[PDB]
C-alpha cells in the first residue's frame, strides 16, 4: 500500500493547440503553431492543428471522461489568440464563451480546474512585433492575463504562467525545432529573460484581481546522470540542470540572479544590463510545477556547443526513445526541496508515449504505461514520505494529441483517439488510473 495524504490532487493535463483544432473559429486570430505547422517540413508527415482531438466540439464528452474516470483536477491551457485575435486591445466574446463552457462545466462535476495561461501559442499577430524577442511582450502578457483574471478568476482559483519557458526560448528560438522556428542564440536568451518578466508581471497583476487564488509557473526536467566518475562529467551534469532544469528561472525567481553555470555559458548572450530586471522577477509565487519525462546519461564534449553530449543507455524507452528512469522524479522532487524550498510543489505532467493499437477485443492493452506510471507515482509517493510538500500529480495526457514536430504519430493519452472518426477509447492506463484515484494511492 502507498497511500497520499488527504485531499491529494489527481489530475490529467492536456493543451490548447494539442486537441482543439478548430484553430480560426469564432473570431481567432492566428497562432505561431498554426503558421508553423503549415510551413511545409516542419512537423512531421505535414500534420497541423487544424482539426486535432476536435476538442473545440468535443469538449463536453471528454469532461464527461473526466467525470467518469474519477479524477478530481484538470490542467488545461487557454489559446492566446482565441481570447486577444491581435494578442492586444480587442476582446473576443467567443473566445471567452468557449473556456467559460468548460469551467462551468467542471466545477458543476466537481472537478478542480489548473489554467495554464500560456502553452505555446502565441498570437501571431505578436510574432510580426518580435514575439518573445521583444522586451514589450512583458506587456502584451500582462494585459492578456489581466483579462483571463478578470473573466475566470472567480472560478478558477489555480493558475500557471507559462508552460516549460526553457523549451519555448530554446528549441522555439536556438533549436528551430518548434515555432516559431529560429536559430539564433542571442534571441533565445532574450526570450529566457523576458518569459521571466512576463511571468514576473502577470503574478503582479494576479495579486491585485484574484484575492483568493493561486499561482505558478511549469518548469521541463530531466534526470541527468554523468556518463564516468570523472570530475567534468559530472560538472556536465551540473550545468545540464542549471540549464535544463528549473533552476534556469527558479534561481532568478528565488536568489534574483541566473545559475553560475548557466552565466559562464551565456551572460554574452543576455541583455547588457540583465540583473535591473532581477527584483521584478522575484514576485512571489504559490507552487511550482515540474513536469518529469526521462533521464539522461551525459558526459563532457569539447566538440559540443554548450561541452555537452548525451551518450546512449541499453535501458527500456518509450516510443519518444525516452529512457525510463523512475527515480528521476524523486531526484527532481527532492532537489527542488534542497534548493530553493518552494511551499507546494505539483507534477504537472508526467507520461509516456507507446505506439497503442486497439486490439480485436476493443481495449488498448498499454501495460507499458501503466508500467511507466505506477513506477513514477511511486517515486512521488516515497518524496512526499520524505517531506517534499507535493499536492497534486497531473498525468499527460488525457488524450492522444498533436505532438509538436512529431504530429499525430506520438500518442501520450490514457484516453486513445481513432483521428479517423474522434473515438475515444480508455485505455487500461485510463481504467488502472481511475483506480488509484478513488484509492488515494498505490496497491501492490
Ligand atoms: O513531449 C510530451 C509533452 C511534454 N510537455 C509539454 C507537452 O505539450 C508535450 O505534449
Amino acid at each position: 500500500v502507498k497511500k497520499f495524504p488527504e485531499g491529494f490532487l489527481w489530475g490529467v493535463a492536456t493543451a490548447s493547440y494539442q486537441i482543439e483544432g478548430s484553430p480560426l473559429a469564432d473570431g481567432a486570430g492566428m497562432s505561431i503553431w498554426h503558421t508553423f505547422s503549415h510551413t511545409p517540413g516542419n512537423v512531421k508527415n505535414g500534420d497541423t492543428g487544424d482539426v486535432a482531438c476536435d476538442h473545440y466540439n468535443r469538449w463536453k464528452e471528454d469532461i464527461e471522461i473526466i467525470e467518469k474516470l474519477g479524477v478530481k483536477a484538470y490542467r488545461f491551457s487557454i489559446s492566446w489568440p482565441r481570447i486577444l485575435p491581435e494578442g492586444t486591445g480587442r476582446v473576443n466574446q467567443k473566445g471567452l464563451d468557449f473556456y467559460n463552457r468548460i469551467i462551468d462545466t467542471l466545477l458543476e462535476k466537481g472537478i478542480t480546474p489548473f489554467v495554464t495561461i500560456y502553452h505555446w501559442d502565441l498570437p501571431f499577430a505578436l510574432q510580426l512585433k518580435g514575439g518573445w524577442a521583444n522586451r514589450e511582450i512583458a506587456d502584451w502578457f500582462a494585459e492578456y492575463s489581466r483579462v483571463l483574471f478578470e473573466n475566470f478568476g472567480d472560478r478558477v482559483k489555480n493558475w500557471i504562467t507559462l508552460n516549460e519557458p526553457w523549451v519555448v526560448a530554446i528549441v522555439g528560438h536556438l533549436y528551430g525545432v518548434h515555432a516559431p522556428g529560429m536559430r539564433d542564440i542571442y534571441v533565445a536568451f532574450r526570450a529566457v529573460h523576458n518569459l521571466l518578466r512576463a511571468h514576473a508581471r502577470a503574478v503582479k497583476v494576479f495579486r491585485e484581481t484574484v484575492k483568493d487564488g493561486k499561482i505558478g509557473i511549469v518548469f521541463n526536467n530531466g534526470y541527468f546522470e554523468p556518463a564516468s566518475e570523472k570530475e567534468e562529467d559530472i560538472r556536465a551534469v551540473r550545468f545540464m540542470h542549471q540549464f535544463n532544469n528549473y533552476p534556469l528561472f527558479l534561481n532568478p525567481i528565488y536568489r534574483g540572479d541566473y545559475p553560475e553555470l548557466v552565466l559562464e555559458f551565456a551572460r554574452e548572450y543576455l541583455p547588457e544590463n540583465y540583473k535591473d530586471d532581477m527584483s521584478e522577477i522575484q514576485e512571489k509565487i504559490d507552487f511550482v510545477g515540474l513536469n518529469y519525462y526521462s533521464g539522461h546519461l551525459v558526459k563532457f564534449d569539447p566538440d559540443a556547443p554548450a561541452k555537452v553530449s548525451f551518450v546512449e543507455r541499453d535501458l527500456p524507452k518509450t516510443a519518444m526513445g525516452w529512457e525510463i528512469v523512475p527515480e528521476g522524479i524523486y531526484w527532481i522532487l527532492k532537489k527542488v526541496k534542497e534548493e530553493y524550498n518552494p511551499p507546494e510543489v505539483y507534477i504537472t505532467e508526467n507520461g509516456a508515449a507507446f505506439d497503442d493499437v486497439v486490439s480485436e477485443d476493443g481495449r488498448v492493452h498499454d501495460q507499458n504505461r501503466i508500467d511507466y506510471l505506477k513506477a513514477h507515482i511511486g517515486q512521488a509517493w516515497k518524496a512526499i514520505q520524505e517531506g517534499v510538500p507535493l499536492k497534486g500529480y497531473f498525468v499527460w495526457s488525457l488524450l492522444d494529441n498533436f505532438e509538436w514536430a512529431e504530429g499525430y504519430s506520438k500518442r501520450f493519452g490514457i484516453v486513445y483517439v481513432d483521428y479517423s472518426t474522434q473515438k475515444r477509447i480508455v485505455k487500461d492506463s485510463g481504467y488502472w488510473y481511475s483506480n488509484v484515484v478513488k484509492n488515494n494511492g498505490l496497491e501492490d
